[PDB]
C-alpha cells in the first residue's frame, strides 16, 4: 500500500510492521515496500536524526534486496552521511 510515502517518519511506521523492534525480519515482502520507497525517496538529514532512521541503515545493510546493492547504496547514503562527513557535491 501507499505508492509515495514522501516524509521519512511514515517510512519508520512501515518498517516496524514488517520486522520486530529487535531488528529481525517477520515479513520480507512488507520490507520490500520500505526499500522500494527509499529507492524513490531518500531520507533527509535533519529527519534522519529526528525519526532515528540510522538504525534502518544497519538493518538494510544485512537485509537489503540485493547484497551487491548494499555496496552501491553507499553513494545514496552519503547524501545522508553529510551530517558527520562533508558530502554535498551536487545534490545542493
Amino acid at each position: 500500500m501507499t505508492a509515495a510515502p514522501a516524509s521519512p517518519q511514515q517510512i519508520r511506521d512501515r518498517l516496524l510492521q514488517a520486522i520486530d523492534p529487535q531488528s529481525n525480519i517477520r515479513n520480507m515482502v512488507a520490507v520490500l515496500e520500505v526499500i522500494s520507497s527509499l529507492e524513490k525517496y531518500p531520507i533527509t538529514k535533519e529527519a534522519l536524526e529526528e525519526t532515528r532512521l540510522g538504525k534502518l541503515i544497519n538493518d538494510v545493510r544485512k537485509k537489503t534486496k540485493n547484497e551487491e546493492l548494499a555496496k552501491r547504496a553507499k553513494k545514496l547514503l552519503r547524501s545522508w552521511q553529510k551530517l558527520i562527513e562533508p558530502a554535498h557535491q551536487h545534490e545542493a
